[PDB]
């Protein structure tokens, strides 16, 4: 495992004044799915790019090695983002291995401790204010203009730039790029950066193909699906309860130039495919990341895609970012006598 | 794959169906300090075995044990025990297609079990002791087609001891110290295991100590006898008698390494130590290793100018209750400005 800086250092944005504050993300497994049927059917073959596996369990974590570098290359004494999630532990724990603060502002009250648990390890200064959401981003902003603090949210160039290079370890991988490539679709900043890789690879020769971009979103957050900002966003996959992505233009600019689709999956399908990865393919990830499969059995179902084609699904983070989702009351035989034949018997041997 | 990327050197054969989530090749991330070390130009690695498939080095152990056992027929794994392990035989099994079953003690806290459940494990708790499940457990694979994939089973030691060869092939060399937690002490045996492979081999010029550290509330191996009540927030090495018990003290003597305690407070000091000062966040347990180095260092018992390899067995991800036990949420302040920025330390 390279530094992600290293590995594609005159692709990205740095020089070599650049201070490389990596801790080896990156270089993440491309799983050969065993199917499902549905795909098996017509030698179509599925492969999971597992970002779960990035040091903080996101894929963030690529793009968060670049912008936190290029921040510190800048003279920044902290990063920051108005964010609770994912983006927030990723910013906290490479600010960490900077050496540099990490400054979350939110809303008082709105966040558990348990969701800002990671980030407040790695060291996070989260600032709860007397305000609304719009009081703490705002606040952000004038903090990043009035001390050396760099913004590392959704549109920050730099994040955009290192998480285009999931693009680039599959094309190395699979000797080209692929039919296909599915994703879940939040602030959009993923996909934006996805299309971005696989031009530039294209470009460079690596890459003889184009693959078409299949976003999905949560049916009750789907503003790029309805064309249309959404107010009241709702799902069980946290991490794409977005109402307005920041990255809007670049989603609708990937799709339309792959000629791919930004579609719809409801809770019931991302929570269907997010067991299906779980106890077919033994791969554990975020309800978010399930989208991009429940994306994939939907278009299946569909006949939407060519047969004997690839398709790589990039699975964003680990399950166990998490737990709640996997922790519904399991209500599990009652125990058995400590006989033999009864645990056989349990365990369903007979 | 990691059977095929050491299949020379592994317990396989072109019969052997390879059940992989392309575990193994985790980073070895150099670590900046502690300032201790950089003072007498000591080297530390951290290879992070908490960024394999299930957030755990186990995952080095499960493919092989279940790879073997599918090439046996075994129409299921078996394990007396709940996390990692676990969660690992369960992935492993949904992978294969196969029953992961696992036994417990009847009277669970979910999350203890969550993450096997999740790929489709098979718990069955029975009304009597740990004792009474493990008993039941070894029967239980005795008699039926089921494979036993506890820290004794000799394929996960062998795939566990893959790790060594991953360090060696990344450094170009064997560490002069390799520091690791030590619960059952399946993984310090198989480390040693894989030095002396590599040794034979002429890849390794150079055997490491070997470093093992236990909780103090739970260092039998320190202690010399068995603990009957081990105690330690280190859930992971919460180990009263290690099962490979004498594989370690084989470890410890012929490497000339040691198996000492630290206690929970020097663990929690490692753990916040790694995530604050390196960003790296990995379980209790596993900062059970930074907690042995960060002791050695102060009593001044490591070779100035050498490299100091530790294995931080678990990804941060796998112990949310300590997590959120360590954080703490500030106040609310003011909407202004200059509050802000006070309190973010600017
Ligand atoms: C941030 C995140 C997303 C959403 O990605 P965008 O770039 O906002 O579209 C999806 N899944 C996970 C796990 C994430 O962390
Ligand atoms: C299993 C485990 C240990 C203990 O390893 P032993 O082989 O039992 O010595 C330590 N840390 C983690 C995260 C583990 O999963």
């Amino acid at each position: 495992r390279p530094p992600l800086i290293e590995r594609y250092r005159n692709l990205l944005p740095v020089s070599e004044k650049t201070p490389v504050i990596s801790l080896l993300e990156g270089s993440t497994p491309l799983i050969p799915l065993k199917g499902p049927e549905e795909a098996r059917k017509k030698g179509i073959r599925l492969y999971a790019k597992y970002e779960g596996l990035n040091p903080t369990g996101s894929f963030k974590d690529r793009g968060m090695t670049l912008a936190v570098s290029k921040a510190v290359e800048g003279g920044a004494q902290a990063v920051a983002c108005a964010s609770t999630g994912n983006t927030a532990a990723s910013a906290a724990a490479y600010a960490a291995r900077a050496g540099i603060l990490a400054i979350v502002v939110l809303p008082a009250g709105y966040v558990a401790l348990g969701k800002v648990a990671q980030s407040l390890v790695h060291g996070a200064r989260i600032v709860q204010v007397e305000g609304n959401f719009d009081d703490a981003l705002r606040l952000t902003q004038k903090l990043t203009e009035a001390f050396p603090v760099a913004l590392v949210n959704s549109v920050n160039p730099h994040r955009l730039e290192g998480q285009k290079t999931l693009a680039f370890e599959v094309v190395d991988e699979l000797g080209d790029a692929p039919h296909y490539h599915a994703l879940p679709v939040g602030n959009a900043g993923n996909i934006t950066a996805h299309w971005m890789g696989y031009k530039a690879y294209h470009a460079l020769g690596k890459a003889k193909r184009l693959p078409r971009m299949l976003g999905f979103q949560a049916a009750g957050a789907a503003p790029l699906v309805l064309g249309r900002p959404v107010e009241r966003p709702e799902t069980l996959a946290t991490a794409i309860r977005i109402g307005n992505p920041a990255s809007w233009q670049g989603a609708v600019r990937a799709k339309e130039e792959s000629g791919g689709v930004i579609e719809a999956v409801t809770d019931e399908e991302i929570l269907f495919a997010y067991r299906y990865l779980a106890r077919e393919e033994g791969i554990f990830c975020e309800p978010a990341s399930a989208a991009a499969m429940a994306g994939v059995f939907k278009l299946l179902r569909e006949g939407r895609l060519e047969p004997e084609s690839t398709v790589v699904l990039t699975l964003t983070g680990h399950g166990l970012k998490d737990p709640a989702t996997a922790e519904r009351v399991a209500e599990l035989p009652p125990p058995v006598p400590a006989r033999l034949e009864a645990v056989a018997a349990a365990a369903g041997l007979l």
